[PDB]
């Protein structure tokens, strides 16, 4: 039908938006820490910790799928993130300090991010 194809092209135009707002986020992770999923290999007992893992590159896989239908749910994917990191890590750490510059840079591009959507109506 053609609302179905009007419906798809909102889908794709949020997809190109989150895009956008993926590469604004990583880029306050020069050290790209959030990049890839923390190894199994080099911390075993990480699920014992962190029911749900997330990083970067997975949260591409997903929204190259389309997969997010809002941006509630990018932005869940995008707190998982930083909270994972803030349990495992303790304070005095490169990785927990690495998330809280994380969630308070981002916090500006998501916060227009927020707007944009709103405004051009895009779910």
């Amino acid at each position: 039908s053609m609302e179905q194809v009007a419906m798809e092209l909102r889908l794709t135009e949020l997809t190109r938006l989150l895009r956008s707002v993926l590469d604004q986020l990583q880029d306050k992770d020069p050290a790209r820490i959030f990049a890839q999923p923390v190894s199994l290999k080099e911390v075993p007992d990480y699920l014992d910790h962190i029911k749900h893992p997330m990083d970067f590159a997975t949260m591409r896989k997903r929204l190259e799928a389309q997969g997010y239908k809002n941006l509630h749910e990018f932005e869940e994917d995008f707190d998982l993130i930083i909270d994972n990191c803030m349990k495992y890590n303790a304070r005095d750490t490169v990785f927990y300090r690495a998330a809280v510059r994380l969630r308070d840079q981002g916090g500006v591009v998501l916060r227009q991010a927020r707007r944009e959507v709103d405004s051009i109506g895009l779910e």
